[PDB]
């Protein structure tokens, strides 16, 4: 009857947070957790939990996200059991695993606020990007360790993108996150560059730095020229949605318009 839950990401631990939900194991994780979490084990890595430490919880649900389903089939296939991918790669996705959670959970009411002040927030600044006279072409780089990949309309950060009212230069839909060469970067003209870190954010940065003075085609770029590069914090500015969009997209809407 009642349920031992573990969230595997650390943005299903704060959406349980906001749905009040107690749990078993926590990710292991440099970033902030719930207060209320303070006490629960550490199960490890978000992309790599660990198998050993996740059954000894003997846990009801292990719930993951859609962004890494397909490098999460082994670890459910080791746990053996069912396989949870709440999509967590846009707002309407995450609406939707908020709703969804709530339903399973028994949390309809909390899960109905929360999605209610989202919406809400959604609403207001699509409404203000609406009454923009200029929209800006924008460029979304996504750092992990060792390289970096280029964010489509698909991810998280090109939902928020789209909300705020900018015009993603990549066009591509068919993943979240594309190599650095998919789409090639000398035939977009962006206004706005946004770069964003993952993993290992002090590495990413440093990672960053050194491809923007080293790599010859960034000089040439008019946002680079004109001081329109911009370096997102992880937090709120993450790999997949978050119970905090509300400040990623107000945040946002400041940055482009200011
Ligand atoms: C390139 C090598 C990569 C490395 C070494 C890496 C490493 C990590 C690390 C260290 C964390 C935990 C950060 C924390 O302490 O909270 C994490 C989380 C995560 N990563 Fe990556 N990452 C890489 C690329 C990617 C890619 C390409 C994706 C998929 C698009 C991805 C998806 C995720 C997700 C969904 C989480 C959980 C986010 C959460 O906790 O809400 N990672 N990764």
């Amino acid at each position: 009857g009642e349920f031992r839950i573990v969230p595997t990401t650390v943005a299903l631990t704060m959406t349980l947070d906001k749905l009040d939900l107690p749990i078993v194991g926590k990710p292991t994780s440099y970033k902030t957790l719930p207060n209320r979490y303070k006490d629960v084990p550490e199960i490890g890595q978000p992309m790599e939990p660990n198998v050993e430490a996740v059954k000894k919880l003997k846990p009801t649900h292990v719930l993951s996200v859609s962004t890494i389903k397909d490098e999460m089939q082994p670890f459910y296939k080791q746990l053996n059991m069912k396989g949870y991918f709440y999509d967590f790669d846009s707002l309407k996705g995450m609406q939707k695993s908020i709703t969804q959670l709530g339903d399973q959970f028994n949390r309809k009411a909390q899960a109905k606020e929360l999605n209610d002040h989202l919406n809400s927030v959604k609403q207001k600044i699509e409404n203000k990007a609406a009454k923009q006279k200029k929209h800006p072409k924008v460029l979304i780089l996504m750092g992990v360790p060792g390289s970096y990949l280029v964010a489509t309309d698909k991810s998280y950060i090109g939902d928020l993108v789209k909300i705020a009212g900018g015009e993603n230069v990549i066009k591509v839909k068919d993943r979240q996150y594309i190599s650095s060469n998919t789409e090639n970067l000398l035939n977009i003209n962006p206004d706005i560059i946004l770069r964003l870190p993952h993993g290992m954010p002090e590495e990413v940065k440093k990672m960053f730095q050194k491809e923007f003075k080293q790599n010859d085609i960034w000089k040439h770029f008019k946002a680079v020229k004109n001081n329109h590069v911009y370096d997102l914090e992880e937090v709120p500015f993450g790999i997949t949605a978050n119970v905090d969009a509300d400040k990623a997209m107000t945040q946002l809407y400041d940055l482009f318009y200011k």
